[PDB]
């Protein structure tokens, strides 16, 4: 026969949103895994988060089956809500892993530091920049492999055979829905982000994946900002130099004066990982996990 939407089995609550719920499935016949997120309609109209769910689905569309990313497999529908059947990762988000022990050795994260990179680097070639990006949206599937979700405020471009949709970001307005410590600075001034606002955020990723707290963190807000826009960060008296050099040349103000991804790869840090190679950045044992 054929596969259908009543072959599932939906157990555990993966966490509610705003608009959204994500429900752990199961198929039966095969085993496998996914995460059906379901949206409110009249939720999101109300709010108008269309765009939202347009950006996301358009990302999905874009970002096919790789192994950097969250994927959609189907879609389906009734009358009230929409549903998304994703992947399904089994080890949670990334900032759990780096609470797990407060920090990471320099070999982890090298490592998961390597495959952010791949799929940051995919992203941007498949022409999606993501612009909000946090450990809480990176999360790890069965076999400890990181993978990025939450595109709803990414960036179209190409205009292939698909056009852009670039919609603006005012952090500083209600309708943002998180911490805006990872937030590049253009991105917080101007409304608008580019590619190496996705690595701003990277950096601010590794820096927490060494220190284990974010490079601007603040009591409020006006402090946070504060620290973004004057760039008010500092390493701990026990930091790796050769991170610290790469964190420098990441977290720059201007974003033109900003290291590339190819510049990231050719660091002394990435000197170790070849990125055509990409069995050893995915296939390979995770180095044991400690501080």
């Amino acid at each position: 026969i054929r596969r259908n939407v009543t072959d599932f089995k939906f157990g555990k609550e993966l966490g509610e949103g705003s608009y959204s719920t994500v429900i752990l499935a199961t198929d039966k016949i095969t085993g496998k895994q996914y995460a059906v997120k379901v949206l409110d309609k009249r939720h999101i109209i109300k709010e108008k988060k269309v765009k939202y769910v347009n950006i996301e689905k358009h990302a999905l569309n874009r970002l096919s089956n790789r192994l950097g990313v969250i994927s959609l497999y189907f879609t389906f529908q009734d009358k009230d809500s929409l549903y998304f059947v994703l992947d399904y990762a089994s080890n949670g988000e990334l900032l759990t892993l780096i609470k797990r022990y407060n920090t990471l050795n320099e070999e982890c994260t090298r490592h998961f530091g390597a495959q952010i990179l791949d799929a940051i680097k995919y992203m941007h070639d498949n022409g999606v920049i993501h612009r909000d990006l946090k450990p809480e949206n990176i999360l790890l599937d069965d076999k400890m492999r990181i993978q990025i979700t939450d595109f709803g405020t990414a960036r179209l471009l190409e205009k292939k055979n698909d056009e852009s949709e670039e919609y603006p970001v005012d952090v500083r307005a209600k309708s943002f829905v998180g911490t805006a410590e990872y937030v590049s600075p253009e991105l917080l001034e101007n409304k608008y982000c580019g590619k190496p606002g996705d690595v701003w955020a990277f950096g601010c990723i590794i820096y927490q994946m060494i220190a284990g707290k974010p490079p601007f963190k603040a009591t409020n807000e006006y402090l946070t900002f504060q620290k973004i826009t004057k760039l008010q960060f500092a390493f701990s008296a026990g930091f790796p130099t050769i991170i610290r050099d790469l964190i420098k040349k990441i977290l720059v103000l201007q974003p033109s004066r900003r290291a590339t991804i190819p510049e990231i790869q050719k660091h002394y840090f990435f000197q170790s990982v070849d990125f055509k190679d990409f069995d050893s950045i995915w296939l390979s044992d995770p180095p044991e996990i400690g501080p």
